[PDB]
């Protein structure tokens, strides 16, 4: 009955607010009026990207922004809402460069959580800003914080959601309450950071956006699928660094949850958020990329796929050379390794060398250079339908993307989407998932529906056996074991019962 959310990040940057245009396509790309009326129905959000936290730890706009300027652009955006229903303008405080731990306003994220005086501070400071400029909402995109830093972090949250409630009240929007999300961590290196608070970052949340891309680069050792949604048995593995966080589980209950080495794919992202307590599927958002990670110096023989390559990993890319064959915006914008879908599809239509091939384990597409040894990893409306199915089938809240200047100008990958979900005409059920590897972690957020013989007192249980009892199916660690089920550590629960 409930409608899956889509939630179209958009970017724009300080420069071309301060010269914005709605017709010069040399001075804004995708300017606010690229957004169709029928597009603006397709989102249930815009996250208007990208704001960050001064010295002062309040939220604020880039010093050298242009206010009137800035202003202007937001109420195009706002203006969207004419068209729909339920549209909402978030903005996002954070991004990869201001937040990452060596960004430029790294400091200020650290200093803003850190204190009650601060987090009172910097939460004013969002709604203050929210309401200021007309925006439906905050979403908090600092990657990321550090275990000692989430407990500030999360009492941060819990007062802006108090704050968001204070204004939803204020101004009678129960239809359409201001809403509160993160982009989190798509994998368990940097989900380690904050996974064993999982449940307390959630709570105060309406979703938390799962950046389930990015998930293979040049920082790699191989080239990868960066958004894989199932596993390659071909594919590396990776340490399942969740087993180290602070838990306090057994032996037998981390196992079970964090089985290692393992595929670093979306399935495994979501899963590991659904093991939580606490954490309902609802809440959880898939994001898809609206780019393409690039690679170069890929030995043959596989596609490209899980080669060695000489692809820089320096920020910025340390040269002039544009390797990217055949790639306008990777000279203007001066970054050979990302590459927009748009200019993608480009690349793949015209006369190029490249070959855009199928991995069907993961369900997701990549180019093949045969000549110059590129390999590129990215999504398309193909890979989308399978991502779409799963949504539903596990029962997600829906789905995010990076970013709405990064589709076409017709806005095919966006569309789709919102074909897979909504259109009554579109079918999905005879997809084929495939035989790709899936995460089978067990957790106390997602214990299958069992049966076993009811528990019987007095009755010596061996290694492995299974009994019901209060509720929940158990199973003995070794044997013989007698106690009641729950009552020490000889029982583990595997299920629940009706
Ligand atoms: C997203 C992102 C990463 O940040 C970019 C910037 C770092 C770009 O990175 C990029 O697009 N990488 C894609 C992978 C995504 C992994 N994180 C992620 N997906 N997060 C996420 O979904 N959050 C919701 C790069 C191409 C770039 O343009 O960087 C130039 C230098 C080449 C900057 C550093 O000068 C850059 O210049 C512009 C283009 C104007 O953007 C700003 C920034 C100052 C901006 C502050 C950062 C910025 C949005 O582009
Ligand atoms: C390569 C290399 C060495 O560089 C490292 C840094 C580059 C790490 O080095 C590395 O590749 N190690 C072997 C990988 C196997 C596991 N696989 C894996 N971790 N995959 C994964 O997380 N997928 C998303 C890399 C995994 C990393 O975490 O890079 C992130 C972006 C994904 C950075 C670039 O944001 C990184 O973030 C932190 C962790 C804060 O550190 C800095 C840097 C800003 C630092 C400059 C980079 C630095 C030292 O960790």
């Amino acid at each position: 009955s409930t409608r899956k959310a889509v939630i179209g990040y958009y970017f724009i940057p300080t420069n071309q607010i301060n010269n914005y245009t709605e017709t010069d396509t040399s001075v804004v790309p995708f300017p606010v009026s690229n957004i169709t009326p029928a597009k603006a129905k397709q989102l249930t959000h815009i996250n208007f990207s990208f704001l960050d936290i001064n010295s002062n730890l309040e939220c604020a706009w880039d010093p050298a922004t242009n206010d009137a300027k800035a202003r202007d652009v937001v109420n195009r955006l706002t203006a969207l809402k004419a068209h729909n229903p339920s549209l909402r303008i978030m903005f996002s405080i954070g991004g990869w460069y201001y937040s990452n731990d060596l960004g430029v306003s790294h400091a200020n994220y650290v200093n803003a959580v850190k204190t009650p005086a601060a987090r009172t501070k910097f939460a004013q400071s969002c709604v203050r800003i929210m309401k200021d400029y007309g925006f439906d909402g905050v979403d908090i995109d600092w990657e990321y914080p550090q275990a000692a830093e989430v407990d500030g972090f999360i009492a941060a949250l819990q007062e802006i959601r108090t704050l968001l409630n204070q204004q939803t009240i204020a101004d009678g929007r129960q239809a359409l309450p201001y809403q509160l999300t993160i982009a989190g961590a798509g994998g368990a290196f940097f989900l380690s950071r904050y996974y064993s608070k999982l449940a307390q970052i959630v709570a105060p949340l309406d979703y938390i956006n799962l950046m389930t891309y990015d998930l293979a680069g040049p920082w790699e050792k191989i080239t990868n699928h960066q958004a894989a949604l199932f596993g390659d048995a071909a594919g590396p593995t990776f340490y399942n660094a969740l087993r180290e966080a602070n838990l306090g589980w057994s032996w037998e209950e981390l196992t079970r949850a964090f089985p290692s080495p393992f595929s670093l794919t979306v399935d495994a992202a979501v899963q590991q958020h659904l093991m939580m307590e606490g954490v309902p599927s609802a809440k959880i958002v898939m994001g898809v990329p609206f780019y393409g990670r690039a690679f170069k110096g890929v030995s043959g023989g596989n596609g490209g796929q899980y080669s060695s390559h000489s692809t820089p990993g320096e920020d910025p890319y340390p040269n002039a050379d544009y390797w990217l064959v055949g790639c306008d915006e990777c000279v203007r914008d001066k970054d050979p390794r990302i590459a927009s879908y748009r200019q993608l599809e480009q690349m793949l239509q015209g006369n190029y060398g490249y070959q855009r091939l199928w991995n069907d384990k993961t369900k997701t597409p990549y180019l093949y250079h045969a000549q110059n040894g590129l390999f590129v990893t990215y999504d398309d409306a193909e890979s989308f339908k399978y991502k779409a199915k799963y949504i539903k089938q596990q029962q997600l809240g829906g789905v995010m993307f990076w970013h709405l200047g990064q589709d076409n100008r017709n806005g095919d990958l966006l569309a789709a989407l919102d074909r897979y979900f909504n259109a009554a005409d579109y079918d999905d059920s005879q997809l084929d998932m495939g035989t790709g590897l899936r995460y089978t972690g067990v957790g106390p957020g997602n214990l299958p529906i069992m049966t076993a013989p009811a528990y019987v007192p007095g009755t010596t249980y061996a290694q492995g056996a299974l009994v019901s009892y209060q509720g929940y199916v158990w199973q003995t660690k070794w044997g013989y074991i007698t106690s009641a089920p729950g009552s020490d550590s000889a029982w583990l629960k595997v299920g629940r019962l009706a």
